[PDB]
């Protein structure tokens, strides 16, 4: 197994996957690394199994159809994995915890949103469709762009949104377009 957390790239108290060489901090994995379960398989491995059990699940899909899917166990998992892929980027730090807004010439968003809030919402099964999760994720970046206006820091929102969107298209096998 790797000697650093796959998500945050630090050492520490790591739980090792049995079916791949990745390792995780307990609360870096999503869902949080399960208490017992020998062998244990990480979310990467669980996602690869879904694909292997249903090869056709990789054929292209329309985003509108994906969004309307109910959050059954496989879609729950896919959203957990997509959230984890965002946390994998170090620039996720800016969007992880609860923000506050006091900048001359700007007003804060009407509906603040942050990664840890989305993480709790997933854990608490608060989303009934994929659309709920995706809307909250895109709101994070939209709030950031609106608030920061012409400050160059707006780019951090563009950057992490691009990570989100590329991973969304991959995980949910969105049909490729120009
Ligand atoms: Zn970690
Ligand atoms: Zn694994
Ligand atoms: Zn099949």
């Amino acid at each position: 197994n790797s000697n650093i957390c796959e998500v945050c790239n630090k050492w520490g108290r790591l739980f090792c996957c049995d079916t791949c060489p990745r390792s995780f901090h307990e609360h870096c994995h999503i869902p949080s690394v399960e208490a017992n379960k020998n062998p244990w398989s990480c979310i990467f491995c669980r996602i690869k199994t879904i694909q292997e059990r249903c090869p056709e699940s990789q054929s292209g899909h329309q985003e509108s159809e994906v969004l309307m899917r109910q959050m059954l166990p496989e879609e729950q998992l896919k959203c957990e994995f997509l959230l984890l892929k965002v946390y994998c980027d170090s620039k996720s730090c800016f969007f992880a915890s609860e923000p506050y807004y006091n900048r001359e010439g700007s007003q804060g968003p009407q509906k603040p949103m942050w990664l840890n809030k989305v993480k709790t919402s997933l854990n608490e099964q608060m989303y009934t469709r994929v659309e709920g999760f995706v809307q909250d994720m895109r709101l994070i970046f939209h709030n950031h762009k609106e608030f920061y206006r012409e400050d160059k820091f707006t780019r951090l929102g563009i950057q992490v949104q691009d990570i989100f969107e590329k991973n969304f298209r991959n995980i949910f096998a969105i049909q490729e377009t120009s």
